[PDB]
């Protein structure tokens, strides 16, 4: 399955992203790997040009569902897989409840054996005292199922979840996603029937590190088939 065979070891990781929001231009780059045998990953994000003008946490899901475990009898649901070598583009929009929203749009392939997510990030419509631009989110994480629908129309996927962050002395700030992933190659995919994904990831800090960072970590398993 060429693109599962992609998969069967440990797999390094680089993620470069782009962003702008509301004119506060940033970049972040993470490096890491992932073993799709058991779903896990380890990402470490330094935001290389000052201090984060988001919360880190916000930048979560945009920051390779390639890596998600999906159990054999479910193989042929595996889109994300399948479409590597020559990768997919991910979409998507966010929006934070009575806040902006960020556009984005990824790469995410090979290069080399490295499986990189090269993402262009827009947010816009952000208030500047809100829970995003104001720093009120607290440094954590949830676990989630996310579901995930084939797009015949687009010859990809289809998603859509929310995700919560805890305010620090609030309630919660909703952020609302909507993606779509369609493959880059011209190559045949597979299109999966409906399911979901469980997700955990956890947030964390390197005591060595100076810089302004995340350590991310995971463990991803497709489920509902």
């Amino acid at each position: 399955s060429k693109g599962e065979e992609l998969f069967t070891g440990v797999v390094p990781i680089l993620v470069e992203l782009d962003g702008d929001v509301n004119g506060h231009k940033f970049s972040v780059s993470g490096e890491g790997e992932g073993d799709a045998t058991y779903g896990d990953l380890t990402l470490k994000f330094i935001s290389t040009t000052g201090k984060l003008p988001v919360p880190w946490p916000t930048l979560v899901t945009t920051f390779v569902q390639c890596f998600s475990r999906y159990p054999d009898h479910m193989k042929r649901h595996d889109f994300f897989k399948s479409a590597m070598p020559e990768g997919y583009v991910q979409e998507r929009t966010i929006f934070f409840k009575d806040d902006g929203n960020y556009k984005t749009r990824a790469e995410v392939k090979f290069e080399g054996d490295t499986l990189v997510n090269r993402i262009e990030l827009k947010g816009i419509d952000f208030k500047e005292d809100g829970n995003i631009l104001g720093h009120k989110l607290e440094y954590n994480y949830n676990c989630h199922n996310v579901y995930i629908m084939a797009d015949k129309q687009k010859n990809g996927i289809k998603v859509n979840f929310k995700i919560r962050h805890n305010i620090e002395d609030g309630s919660v700030q909703l952020a609302d996603h909507y993606q779509q992933n369609t493959p880059i190659g011209d190559g045949p995919v597979l299109l999966p029937d409906n399911h979901y994904l469980s997700t955990c990831s956890a947030l964390s800090k390197d005591p060595n590190e100076k810089r302004d960072h995340m350590v991310l970590l995971e463990r991803v398993t497709a489920a509902g088939i």
